[PDB]
């Protein structure tokens, strides 16, 4: 995907990753909250590594751009 899909991306799983948290109310039951925290751990362990995808993306057009422009 793209800069512009990667952005979609990761808002999406922040998304996700509230609307799963917010789930995890203190009336539910103990195992099943269990897993609950298990599975947001798992989406935000995505988002960071989605938002490393950004930064890689971003970083290198910005680098290139300062190479050609350091040349001669």
């Amino acid at each position: 995907m793209n800069l512009k899909d990667l952005l979609a991306h990761r808002e999406n799983l922040m998304d996700s990753a509230k609307r799963a948290r917010s789930a995890i109310t203190d009336d539910m039951d103990p195992a099943d909250a269990a897993q609950a925290v298990e599975n947001v751990k798992s989406i935000i362990s995505e988002i960071e590594s989605t938002d490393e995808a950004i930064a890689a993306r971003r970083g290198v057009s910005d680098v290139t751009q300062k190479l050609k422009g350091l040349t001669i």
